[PDB]
């Protein structure tokens, strides 16, 4: 009768919901596409959980949360935000009536704040634990105290095959259930060659199968929204420039993709019509898309990374694990037997890729963490329950850039700023902006900035329309400042009543600014309920990057020269990206700061602000 009955966790309902039944702590192992996002939710729901309070669903993707909450409200007929809703960082789509709710790592987290014991939820799930992201190891250690102090929540502990065996014995011998699986043998394609740009051999290798391959949909793994929109692009580019092909449905999935496009992936095309999905790692496991035959994997994943050539985070493309790419592969193999293209030599994937991925709390800035466990009442992360504890080195520089940002005391304690901004589910440098843009008396102005830094990029630089986009981004130049150059877009976009047609027009992201307005009223209520006054400087812009200069003080840079600074805190070259509102200026400026550093070819700043010496000075 139901879709949902073709799927395997459909048949072990019964005998899984005994074992939920008599154990505190189950382990729920099966292959991405088993149903256990969708389904275990509506078992729990079915067998009465929901009755005494809430079924909480927790994963680390918000496209994932998003997503399977709508399929969900789907399969049970209901309203999305009524009896099935989601909370995500900026949405809360949840009612009174909310009895299963899809939710990311980080919102369950920030609800322990005020609620230790999670009261309103009578089982969490917490689903997709294989990719070890931060706030799921966060979470764990989180649930080792509370599960003691209460014996009636059933925690259940969803994994992929790999990367599965160590959550039973962390949890004191959790029993594990397997959902049985069923894959077909893949053939996997290495290239002759490595790979020099993996974008243009990505769409050469989408075309080849297109023109040539039966029926069966592409999924391409590339890195993040830039990539794919480039890739997106070419493809077609490429498709209108071949004779009469056939037709082909391009479509991009990336973190920070609004509702409307999520819900195409999921469109079966008309009949005839293939699909090509650009996905980040979002398609390694956390969601399928029925019908894929061939992947095309890049072999990168895009991060914020310790650079040793800089002694700080820089946003890089990174060679995925051997496991994710058996992952990437294995998403071809559940509708017939498929193909993997790899955009990389057998010899690269052995020498140049690890086993496994090291878990993300070994590899990842701990700032967030440390004051958000500090919030927590956690006075040293070594005193917290980690599966994996992370390393000393990144919890001193944690300590060392929180203490410099005031969010810490001489003793390591935490302050009232650093309350403050535990409130901003953002960066701690971010949020201190926001909350010191008050006093500096451009509060409305700087939630618009930080709104515009919490996005995608405003300018579309299509790639045979270049000058023409080049010139458009001229005219909206600040040239003392990137940041101000953000606001100033976001103004003028107001200014013609948010109008898609005005943004076509002057090669600017609609979806990008349509989403910083989604930010922005977030943000404004948090301001409201922190009791933050909203004060305008007028046409006083000096005060802004004055207040930017204070926030973003750990990153000023002293000119060097041709487009070169020096990074003052730990003395190493970074550039100036050639895109920066600064090349407005008659000449660059002595001082500066930036948002974050990219590496492309080299280490470049992103989102520059000319500053004054005396403001540096002032400062510490
Ligand atoms: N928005 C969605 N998010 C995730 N899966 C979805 C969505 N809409 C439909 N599905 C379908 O649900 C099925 C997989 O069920 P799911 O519970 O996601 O499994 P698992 O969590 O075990 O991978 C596939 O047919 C997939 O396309
Ligand atoms: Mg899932």
């Amino acid at each position: 009768k139901e879709q949902r009955e073709f799927l395997p966790a459909f048949a072990v309902r019964e005998d899984l919901l005994r074992v939920i039944r008599d154990n505190q702590v189950v382990i729920v192992i099966g292959e991405t596409g088993s149903g256990k996002t969708t389904q275990l939710t509506q078992f729990l729901y079915e067998d009465g959980y929901g009755k005494t309070g809430m079924i909480g669903c927790t994963q680390p993707r918000r496209v994932a949360a998003m997503s399977v909450a709508k399929r969900v409200a789907e399969e049970m007929e209901v309203k999305l935000g009524t009896l099935v809703g989601y909370a995500i960082r900026f949405e809360d789509c949840t009612s009174k009536e909310t009895v299963i709710k899809y939710m990311t790592d980080g919102v369950l987290l920030r609800e322990s704040l005020n609620e230790p014991d999670l009261d309103r939820y009578s089982c969490i799930i917490m689903d997709e634990a294989h990719e070890r992201a931060l706030n799921t190891d966060v979470l764990m250690g989180l649930f080792k105290k509370i599960l003691q102090r209460r014996r009636d929540l059933k925690l259940i502990i969803t994994s992929a095959t790999m990367n599965s065996k160590r959550f039973s014995d962390f949890f004191g011998g959790a029993p594990e259930f397997t959902i049985p699986g069923r894959t077909f043998p893949v053939d996997i394609l290495f290239h002759r060659s490595p790979v020099e740009d993996y974008v243009d051999q990505a769409v050469q290798q989408v075309l080849a199968i297109h023109v040539s391959k039966p029926a069966g949909d592409i999924l391409v793994f590339m890195t993040g929204q830039e990539d794919i929109e480039v890739t997106c692009e070419l493809i077609q580019e490429r498709l209108a420039a071949l004779n009469d092909p056939p037709k082909l449905s391009v479509l991009p999935i990336y973190s920070q993709m609004p509702a409307d496009l999520q819900a195409k992936i999921f469109d079966r095309a008309p009949p005839g019509v293939r699909k090509c999905i650009v996905a980040t790692n979002i398609a390694e496991t956390s969601l399928t898309v029925d019908g894929i035959m061939y992947v095309v994997d890049c072999g990168y994943s895009k991060l914020k990374v310790y650079n040793p050539r800089m002694g700080m985070d820089t946003l890089q493309i990174t060679p995925i694990s051997q496991a994710n790419a058996a992952q990437r592969a294995g998403r071809a193999g559940r509708t017939g037997p498929g193909q993997a293209y790899r955009l990389y030599t057998e010899k690269q994937f052995r020498d140049e890729m690890y086993m496994q991925t090291i878990p993300e709390i070994q590899r990842t800035n701990l700032s967030n963490t440390v004051l958000l466990l500090k919030s927590l009442g956690v006075k040293d992360l070594l005193d917290f329950d980690f599966m994996d504890p992370p390393p000393q080195d990144t919890i001193t520089t944690s300590l060392y850039d929180l203490w410099a940002l005031g969010a810490l005391d001489n003793l390591g304690e935490l302050t009232e700023l650093g309350r403050k901004m535990n409130a901003f589910p953002m960066d701690p440098p971010l949020a201190k902006l926001l909350i010191m843009s008050e006093e500096y008396g451009c509060s409305e102005e700087m939630v618009t900035i930080v709104s515009m830094l919490s996005v995608p990029n405003v300018f579309y630089r299509p790639k045979e329309r270049q000058e023409e986009s080049d010139a458009a981004r001229e005219k909206f130049f600040v040239p003392e400042s990137d940041h101000l150059t953000y606001l100033h877009v976001y103004t003028q976009w107001k200014a013609n009543g948010y109008s898609d047609a005005w943004c076509a027009r002057h090669f600017l992201h609609s979806k990008s600014l349509r989403r910083a307005r989604e930010v922005r009223d977030q943000l404004l209520d948090i301001m409201k309920m922190q009791h933050m006054r909203m004060v305008s400087c007028g046409t006083d812009w000096d005060i802004i990057r004055k207040c930017i200069c204070s926030g973003y003080y750990h990153q000023a840079a002293k000119v060097k020269g041709i487009g070169e600074y020096i990074n003052l805190r730990t003395s190493v070259t970074v550039q100036l990206h050639p895109t920066s509102a600064l090349y407005g200026l008659g000449f660059l400026p002595d001082y500066v700061v930036y948002h974050e550093l990219i590496l492309t070819s080299k280490e470049y700043m992103s989102t520059v602000t000319a500053v004054d010496p005396h403001w540096l000075a002032e400062l510490e």
